């Protein structure tokens, strides 16, 4: 699926059965999401915005499936408006930017 | 020229004559850059960012030449790190993503 950048490019995610909803972002890093449970194993790490430090719960080698793409790496959990899908993933689905 | 994402989106802008370089960000809504003099007149506008509420100074027809690419529309301007591309246009270099 090619996507236009006409209003916010949000497409729809699994994590671990969970239909979900994110921003397809090129201007992040990491990824992170919704305060799910992960099956797993997590390495406490801190973000920040607008206030800045907030605390996040990253795991590890968790499969993310997008937009009909499987897809696994990592996926930061923690409390977050949006879910954001950074580089890390778009990286892996193939994912180029087109003009 | 279409773009990868193996390592952070960033291409080359002018802004009258200025050589400059930025995030092309599928994640923001506004454009906003680095502090410098605007042939212009502005209206002041506030974001934020870790701390939040920084003010900023929007233009608005300001004509963004990206790689290779003639396109104006908004900028916004004030004390950022980064320069970055929102969607206002992406959105007008017919920009679209694609997996």
């Amino acid at each position: 699926p090619q996507i236009t950048l006409w209003q916010r490019p949000l497409v729809t995610i699994k994590i671990g059965g969970q239909l979900k909803e994110a921003l397809l972002d090129t201007g992040a890093d990491d990824t992170v999401l919704e305060e799910m449970s992960l099956p797993g194993r997590w390495k406490p790490k801190m973000i920040g915005g607008i206030g800045g430090f907030i605390k996040v719960r990253q795991y590890d080698q968790i499969l993310i499936e997008i937009c009909g793409h499987k897809a696994i790496g990592t996926v930061l959990v923690g409390p977050t408006p949006v879910n954001i899908i950074g580089r890390n993933l778009l990286t892996q689905i193939g994912c180029t930017l087109n003009f």
